[PDB]
This record gives structure tokens, C-alpha cells and sequence, in this order.
């Protein structure tokens, strides 16, 4: 049984870390953190990591490597292997659907960063003057820059209008993903991680350091880190703090996307996954809390003050990353260069991720329909590139996909993979597989944390918010399409049966 | 099993006639005829039939039976068999796409007729009073009845809102198609034709006769037939008269839909197709010109006068069939029963057609992906039922599909199948195959009419109107989806290659 396998431990680890350490860590985490009060977030975030992130990851690595040894890297096949049943194959489809759909808006956002980076380099960006009473006059220019890039509706009709440059950069971005994926796990995804992850780190640290030195009449970067890392044991009982948290742990760690599983399916039948997994997870938590957390917020707080901060977070993940930060940098020395690094950092962080959520579909086509990698890769590119047109042109199409696939879906799927592995398959058999070949071993306690805690924890979540009715008629367009994708992925699964 | 084959000659013929004699003959033909002046139409219609309808049909029967003997009933495989090439398989995809797409709005319209029939029977329809100065007060009620049925936008947003009864009747209608198709060619499509076609005929004649006796202060049915069958050799040079005509010949005869081909693929390798084809075609021309032509128009002319007629035709195929006619009948004795027969007639006529344009997809799944009929039938039902939601809810989605697949596509495909058969494959080899097993033989002359005339004729058409770009932003939604269907059918074709 061929199937590719990680060339080297480090190569593996870094690919996996690149799987997780994406636009989420940098655009999304900062916003979640400052939205809920800041110090109210960092704690539930860490716990959820210990109580959900870790347990769930070891599980995915385990299911991935387990299936890998039998020729299967995706969840319709894997779910069925562990749990012989028809309903297994059907639920397994979400491990193709979620990545596919997320990939469909992700690579587009990823392409923005590239486009800004190019324009910053060449200095085709706005360079507003110094204003000490018209902050509006510094944001406005940057605000108009993004809106013109993506074609934000100026009237009403929920219709976007990408620039030719935005569209063309999307093509380039897709091409780059293909050029990487079309080389496979080691000679492609792995080769790229070894180059990209270090690069990403240095850019990240540099910006972290450089942002730390930020200081204006309105505050200091220091004040932002304080706001993030100074606890508030009050709220911490209001559990919207544990919804944002547990939920963020999924996206940030790429859990419930079928992706960790697919990558793990390349790991040799007897290679360690206990230490490797733990290492990668940790790199991710570092990249988020230290790196991601210490750039945009501390910078915004430095320029706007700590109160005008929670409001900026509430403004959304795109305002901060694509409007506010660039506006801030434009007021600091050599700030045009600071924007470039930022967007190049985001780009490489996006790229190491997008290739991860495109692999499940590619792996399925090779494993189950027996396509050549070239074909498996190009058809997946076609489906993603084609489908992304809905995201580029239809207002709030992105929000809708992000919600169903990227927010709800991952959690339900997280809970589902756990139940199939640690309950249906056999908690004991699962615990052994997870520990087999372990350079280190899983602290026993965890066995009880995945067989009862983790699943309970998730059940409570899915129950709480689920406790609690219209919306633009256009959401139904996006909902129609992605439901269509499911019907279609299900059909393909049905065809792989003979 | 080498595939199903028509049980009996008559069974075959009638299935084929049922293939062609659909809602087109009754809702569409009458409107095309009266739109252009009436007498200006009947002549170019007949010629086009002799010069395009006939030649093209014999070709499709021939390609169908040719592929059938080799296990293939659809055009991606057949096109490739006659013309060894990759581009052959790709163009062949339109023989799956056109039927699929047309089926996607057709079965919905078909379902309307059923729904009205039920409501007429039970008398849940409007029964306006007698008005001799407020014709508006007789149409209005009927107008509101259809609009409420399909949920015609009362404000602006291009959004439909089917009634629960409309929606449920669509389910029933889909179920009826499935119950038929899921039994196969002979024990299903054939069994049904033998029952449906005679039934359809008697209803049709009865209405023809009963409409003939129509007479009001404003005109007589007689005047309508006169208007249709009294020539106007002037216009007859304005060739929008040959665009409506040649174009109508396609829909009316089900040419360029891949459907005639699929059915023919069941005909035994050595069964006659020269006489059988000629017979069926003719039944269709009868059903159209005598039957279809003598009901709605003569009735409208009887009640509204011959001048207020061309205007009603211009109002569209749905006004006449679903609003105007029912309004007219409501003013004649036992008219509530006349509406029932009409809609039951349309229903049976729609049903014998919808099963025809669903078979190409079903045949492909069996022939190329080796699915069981049950599965091939249910998956095709799923794709059609799912996709029709776009048609039920999005205003002008139907128009768009009808245009690209049902109007443009058929013609281009007509011309394409001809070129591949009578040019690439070999005009001589084609002529022999078409004549092999012929109970009668093709009048030689035709050889030159398909090898030069027919193709030229079509080229001129495609060129003329093509001689001469905004519109609601919603057309792009439908255009996006159906392009998606193509990408998807192409992918399936790619998979059947191993
Ligand atoms: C992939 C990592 C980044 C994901 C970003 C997805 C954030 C989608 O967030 C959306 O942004 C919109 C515009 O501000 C708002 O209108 C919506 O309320 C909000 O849900
Ligand atoms: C493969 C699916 C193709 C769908 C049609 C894509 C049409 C792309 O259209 C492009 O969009 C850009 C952004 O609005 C515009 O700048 C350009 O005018 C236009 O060429
Ligand atoms: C909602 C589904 C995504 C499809 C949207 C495609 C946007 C079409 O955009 C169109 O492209 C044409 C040709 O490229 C140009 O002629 C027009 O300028 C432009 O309106
Ligand atoms: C809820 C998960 C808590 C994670 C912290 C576990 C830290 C490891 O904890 C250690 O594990 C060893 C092996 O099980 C034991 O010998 C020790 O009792 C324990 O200190
Ligand atoms: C026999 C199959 C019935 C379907 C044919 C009727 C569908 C045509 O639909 C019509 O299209 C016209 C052109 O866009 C519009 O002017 C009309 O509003 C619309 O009713
Ligand atoms: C595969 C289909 C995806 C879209 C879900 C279709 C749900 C439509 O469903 C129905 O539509 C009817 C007509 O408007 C209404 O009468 C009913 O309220 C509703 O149940
Ligand atoms: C192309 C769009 C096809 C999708 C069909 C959307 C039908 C809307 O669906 C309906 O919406 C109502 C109000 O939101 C709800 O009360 C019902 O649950 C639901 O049936
Ligand atoms: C526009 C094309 C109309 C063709 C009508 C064909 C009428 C039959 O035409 C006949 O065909 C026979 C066989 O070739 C010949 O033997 C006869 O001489 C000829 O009259
Ligand atoms: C969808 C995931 C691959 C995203 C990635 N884990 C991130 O944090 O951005
Ligand atoms: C699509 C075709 C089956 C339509 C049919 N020939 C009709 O005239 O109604
Ligand atoms: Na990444
Ligand atoms: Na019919």
C-alpha cells in the first residue's frame, strides 16, 4: 500500500503546525480575545485547550494514522472502518464537506493578503497625512482601499464587485496552492512547511517586537498586553466566554475539519503521534497566544486607548486586519514596510492552511476513486475555484459558509469523531492505538477526559447556545449551494462503493 | 443484459411519440403560431419539419441504435464511438446537460397542470360571474389563482413563494415520474405510453371538437383556425419567421435534447428506424398542427376576436394555458369540466415527456458508471428534485434555463450531432446505418439534405440571430448553477473512463 508518508519528523510536525497556525490565529483570535473583555478570554481559552484541544487532536492523529495504514485518509472510509455501518459513511461526508466549504472562502481571504502585500511593497497603498483630530481621515482612505478591493456594495443589492486586480490575484493564489499540492505530501506540502513556518515565525516575532515599542498620546502596546493577560474572575461564569473559547479552539487548532486526520493518515503505521501531536498543538497555542495575540490588539490599544479597543474588536476581524492596522502603521515610521510584513505573514500563514483543507478532497479522490494526484489536485482546484465565485460576488455568502461549515459543523464533527472512536469503536482500543509507537505516553487521566469530559463539555456547548427568524433572502442562495455540495460529495462516496 | 429493448414496435413508436408530444405542442406551439401572424407560421413550420425535423430525427434514431448495440445510450460515449477523440466526449456532455436542465423546470410546470386538474375536479377553482364590460373581472380571478399557486413576487425582490399545495404536488409529480422510470423501458416507459398516448389523444380530440363549437359576440373558433391556416406570403422573407420555426421544430420534436438518441439506444441492433422514426415524427406534427393548434388559439379568438388575439399570444405561453383559457371555459357551459380535461391532457402530455428527458442521465449512470436502475433512477430524481428548488423560488430562473438549455443548446447540439455523424464519422457510413433494417428506405434526396442543406440551414440560423449585456443580477445565480451542473456532468464522464 503506497500512500505518501511524511519524509521526516520535523517535516511532519511543521506541516501540521502550518495546518493549524493560519489566518485564524492572527485575524480571528485577537478579535475573540478583546471582544469578551480580554482577561476573561485567555483563561477559558487555555482550559478548553487542555480539555478539548489536546484530547481531540490526539484522537484525530490516531484515526488518521489508523486509516492511513489501511489505505484510507478521509472520514467516509475511516469512520466506516472503526464503525461498520452505512450511517458511518454518511456522517463521514462532513470530513469532506467542511474542509471543502471552508476552503471556498478561506483561499479568497488568503488571496487578499497577497494582494495587499504586493500593493504595499510597490507602495500602491494609501499614505494619509498626520491628523490630530480627524482619525476618520486616516481610516477613511484605508477603509475605501479594502472596499474597492472586494467591491463592497455601495448601494444595497447584496452584490460584490471584486477589482480586476483582486480577481487576478485570486487566480495567482489558487495557482500557488496547486503548485504546492500537486507535488504531494513530502516533496510538496512538507518541503513548503520547512520553508514557510520558520519564515512565518521570524516575521511574526519581528512584528511582535516592533509593535511592543509602539507608543502614542493615547496608550502603549504594553497596555494592550495587560488588557489581554490581566484576568477577570467575575465574568467567567457568563459562559458565552466558554462558547467563544471552545469554539475558537476548533478553528485555531483546525479541529473538526477532517484535516488533521488526513495529514495524520500519511504518518507511518508505527510512527509516534503522541509527542508529535502534542508538539504541533503547542506550537499553535504559542503562535496564537504569544504571536497572534501580541500584534493587532496591542497596536490598536497603543493608538486608540484601551476603551476604544473592545469596540474595534467588535467591529470585526476584517476591519482590524485589513483597515485599522494598516491605518495605524501608516502613522509609524517605516510603517509602509510594516504593512507588507504583516500581510506577507498572513499570506504564508493562510497558505500553509489552505493546502491543508484542500487535501481531504484530494486524498479522497486518490484513495477512493483511485485518481492520479495530478487529477485529484486539479479537480479539487476546479471545484474550489468555481465555488469561490459565490463568495467573491454574493454579499454575506462568506459569513454563511463560515457559520455552517466553519463554526457549527466543526464542533458537531469534533463531537462525532470522538463518539465513533472512543465509544463505538471501543474506548480501550482507541486508547491503545493512540499510545502505540508513542515516544511519550498520554497522561492516563486524559482517557477519562475524552471518554466523558470532552464529550460532555461539547454536549453542554451544543446545548447551551442551541437553546436559543428570517434574514436576507440571499443566505438561501448560499445555503442552497453548500447543501448541493453535500448531496454531491455523498454521491461520490456512494460511487466509491464499487 | 445488453440493456433493455422496446417490447413491441407499437410500444416503441408511442413511447417516442410521447417523447415528443408534450407541453411544447400545446402551450408553446400555439403561442409561436399566433405571435408571428399565424398564416406566416404554418408554412415555414412545415418546411423546417421536412428539411430539419425529419433529417435530424433519422440521425438521432441512428446514433441511438448504433450506440445501443455497443452498450452505450448517451452522447459522451456515442459521440466518442463515432468520432474517436477527447473533444468528442466533452461535447457529448451536452446530451446529458440539456435534458437534465430542461427536466429541472419542465417537471415543475408539468406539476402545475396536475395541481390545477385536482383543483378543477374538486372545484377549488374560481367561478367568476358573467360580465359584459368587465372582462377584467373574469381574468383577474384566474390571474390571482396562478400567481398564488407559484408565489409570483407581489413587490419586487425576484423571489417566488410556491403554495404548500404547489410544493406538495411537485413531490407527487416527481414521485409519479420515478414510479414510471424505476420500472425501465418496456415494463415502465413503454407500458405507460400505451395507456397515456391513446388517453391523451381522446382528451385532445374531444377538446378540439368542443372548442370548434365555440362562438360568442366577439368571434368564432372557426375564425381562429382561419387565422392560423390562411397564408401570408409577404412576411415569409422576414426570417424571424424561420427562427421561431426552425427553433420550434427542435423543442416540439424533442430534437437536440439527447433524448431521441437515448430511447433509440434500446431499439435492437437490426430493428427498423426509418419507418418507426417517420411514423413517430408524423404523430408529433399531427398532435401539434391539428391538435395543439386547434385548441387554445381558436378558443381565445372565439371569445376575444382575432385582433385581441396576436396580443394574447404575445402575453406568453403561461397566460394562455393557465389564465386565459381557464377564464374562457368558465364562461361556457360545463366549462369547469373543460378546464379539468385540458389540464389532465397537459399533465399526461407533460409526463410522457419528462420521463424522456430524465432517461439520458439514468442511461448514463447505468451504462457508464454501472449503477443499478433503481439507483440510477433515484439519484437522477434527487438531482432534478433538488435543482428544481432554484426554479420554484428564484424569479426568471426558469426563463434562463429555458433559454440556454432549451432554446440555444438544442440547436447547437442538433448541428453538432449532425456534423459528427454525417461528416466526421462518414456521410456514407451514416447513410447506410440509418437505412439498415429499414422497413422502408430513406428517399435518397435526403442524403444531400443532411450533408449540406440541414447543416447550412442551421448555420444560417445560428449566424443570423447571433448577429445581434445587462439584466437582473439574479440571472447570474441560475447561470452559475447550470454551469456548475456542466462541470459536474463532465467530472462524471471523466470518472467513467476507468
Ligand atoms: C479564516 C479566518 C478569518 C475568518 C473571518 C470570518 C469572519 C466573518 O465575520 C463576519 O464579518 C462580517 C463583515 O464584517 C459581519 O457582517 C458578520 O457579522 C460577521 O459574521
Ligand atoms: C469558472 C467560472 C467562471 C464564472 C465567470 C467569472 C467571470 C469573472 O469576471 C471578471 O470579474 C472581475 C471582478 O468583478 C472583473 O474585474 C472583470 O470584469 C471580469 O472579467
Ligand atoms: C453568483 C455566482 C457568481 C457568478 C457571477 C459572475 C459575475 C459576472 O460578471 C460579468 O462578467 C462579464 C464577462 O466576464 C462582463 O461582461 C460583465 O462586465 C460582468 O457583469
Ligand atoms: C485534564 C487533563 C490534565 C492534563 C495534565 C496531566 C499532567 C500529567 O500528570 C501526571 O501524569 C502521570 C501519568 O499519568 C502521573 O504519574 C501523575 O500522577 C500526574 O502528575
Ligand atoms: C412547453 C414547456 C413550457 C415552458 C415554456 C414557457 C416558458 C417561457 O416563459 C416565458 O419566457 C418569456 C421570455 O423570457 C417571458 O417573456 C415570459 O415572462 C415567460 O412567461
Ligand atoms: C433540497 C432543498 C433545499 C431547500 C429546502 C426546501 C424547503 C422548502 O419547503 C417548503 O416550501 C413550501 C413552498 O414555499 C412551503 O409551503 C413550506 O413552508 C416549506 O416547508
Ligand atoms: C434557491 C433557494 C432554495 C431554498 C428554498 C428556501 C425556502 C425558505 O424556507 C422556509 O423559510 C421560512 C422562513 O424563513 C421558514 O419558516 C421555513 O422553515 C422554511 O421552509
Ligand atoms: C425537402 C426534401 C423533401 C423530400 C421529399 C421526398 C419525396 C420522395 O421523392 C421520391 O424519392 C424516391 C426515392 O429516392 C424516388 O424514387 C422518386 O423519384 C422521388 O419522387
Ligand atoms: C480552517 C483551518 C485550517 C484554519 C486554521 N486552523 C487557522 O487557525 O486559521
Ligand atoms: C423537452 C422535450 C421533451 C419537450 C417536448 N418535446 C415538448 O414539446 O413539450
Ligand atoms: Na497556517
Ligand atoms: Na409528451
Amino acid at each position: 500500500v503506497k500512500r505518501e508518508h511524511w519524509a521526516t519528523r520535523l517535516g511532519l510536525i511543521l506541516a501540521m503546525a502550518g495546518n493549524a497556525v493560519g489566518l485564524g490565529n492572527f485575524l480571528r483570535f485577537p478579535v475573540q480575545a478583546a471582544e469578551n473583555g480580554g482577561g476573561a478570554f485567555m483563561i477559558p481559552y487555555i482550559i478548553a485547550f487542555l480539555l478539548v484541544g489536546i484530547p481531540l487532536m490526539w484522537i484525530e492523529w490516531a484515526m488518521g494514522r489508523y486509516g492511513g495504514a489501511q489505505g484510507h485518509g478521509t472520514t467516509p472510509a475511516i469512520f466506516y472502518l472503526l464503525w461498520r455501518n452505512r450511517f458511518a459513511k454518511i456522517l463521514g461526508v462532513f470530513g469532506l464537506w467542511i474542509p471543502l466549504v471552508v476552503a471556498i472562502y478561506y483561499v479568497y481571504i488568503e488571496s487578499w493578503t497577497l494582494g495587499f502585500a504586493i500593493k504595499f511593497l510597490v507602495g500602491l497603498v494609501p499614505e494619509p497625512p498626520p491628523n490630530a483630530t480627524d482619525p476618520d481621515s486616516i481610516l477613511r482612505p484605508f477603509k475605501e482601499f479594502l472596499y474597492s478591493y472586494i467591491g463592497v456594495p455601495k448601494g444595497d443589492e447584496p452584490i460584490l464587485k471584486p477589482s480586476l486586480f483582486a480577481y487576478i490575484v485570486f487566480l495567482i493564489t489558487m495557482f500557488i496552492n496547486v503548485s504546492i499540492l500537486i507535488r504531494g505530501i513530502s516533496k510538496g506540502i512538507e518541503r513548503f512547511a520547512k520553508i514557510a513556518m520558520p519564515t512565518l515565525f521570524i516575521l511574526a516575532v519581528f512584528l511582535v517586537i516592533r509593535v511592543f515599542l509602539l507608543e502614542t498620546p493615547n496608550g502603549t502596546a504594553a497596555d494592550g498586553l495587560n488588557f489581554l493577560w490581566t484576568p477577570d474572575f467575575e465574568k467567567l461564569k457568563d459562559p458565552g466566554v466558554w462558547i467563544a473559547a471552545v469554539g475558537q479552539i476548533f478553528f485555531t487548532l483546525s479541529l473538526g475539519f477532517g484535516a488533521i486526520i488526513t495529514y495524520a493518515s500519511y504518518v507511518r503505521k508505527d510512527q509516534d503521534i503522541v509527542l508529535s501531536g502534542l508538539t504541533a498543538a503547542t506550537l499553535n497555542e504559542k503562535a496564537s497566544v504569544i504571536l497572534g495575540g501580541s500584534i493587532s490588539i496591542p497596536a490598536a490599544v497603543a493608538f486608540f486607548g484601551v476603551a476604544n479597543a473592545v469596540a474595534i474588536a467588535k467591529a470585526g476581524a476584517f476591519n482590524l486586519g485589513f483597515i485599522t492596522l494598516p491605518a495605524i502603521f501608516s502613522q509609524t515610521a517605516g510603517g509602509t514596510f510594516l504593512g507588507f510584513l504583516w500581510f506577507f505573514l498572513l499570506f504564508f500563514a493562510g497558505l500553509t492552511s489552505s493546502i491543508a483543507i484542500m487535501q481531504p478532497m484530494i486524498a479522497f479522490l486518490e484513495d477512493e476513486l483511485k485518481l492520479s494526484r495530478k487529477h485529484a489536485v486539479l479537480w479539487t482546484a476546479a471545484i474550489v475555484f468555481f465555488s469561490a465565485h459565490l463568495v467573491m460576488f454574493l454579499n454575506k455568502s462568506l459569513d454563511e459558509m463560515d457559520f455552517w461549515a466553519g463554526t457549527i459543523g466543526v464542533v458537531f464533527f469534533g463531537l462525532t469523531e470522538l463518539i465513533i472512536f472512543f465509544w463505538i469503536f471501543g474506548a480501550d482500543k482507541a486508547w491503545e492505538e493512540i499510545n502505540r509507537g508513542g515516544i511519550i505516553k498520554v497522561p492516563r487521566i486524559y482517557y477519562y477526559v475524552m471518554r466523558y469530559i470532552t464529550p460532555a463539555f461539547l454536549a453542554v456547548l451544543l446545548v447551551v447556545w442551541a437553546r436559543e427568524e428570517e434574514t436576507h433572502w440571499t443566505v438561501w442562495i448560499t445555503r442552497f449551494y453548500i447543501i448541493g455540495l453535500f448531496l454531491f460529495l455523498t454521491f461520490l462516496v456512494f460511487l466509491a462503493e464499487r
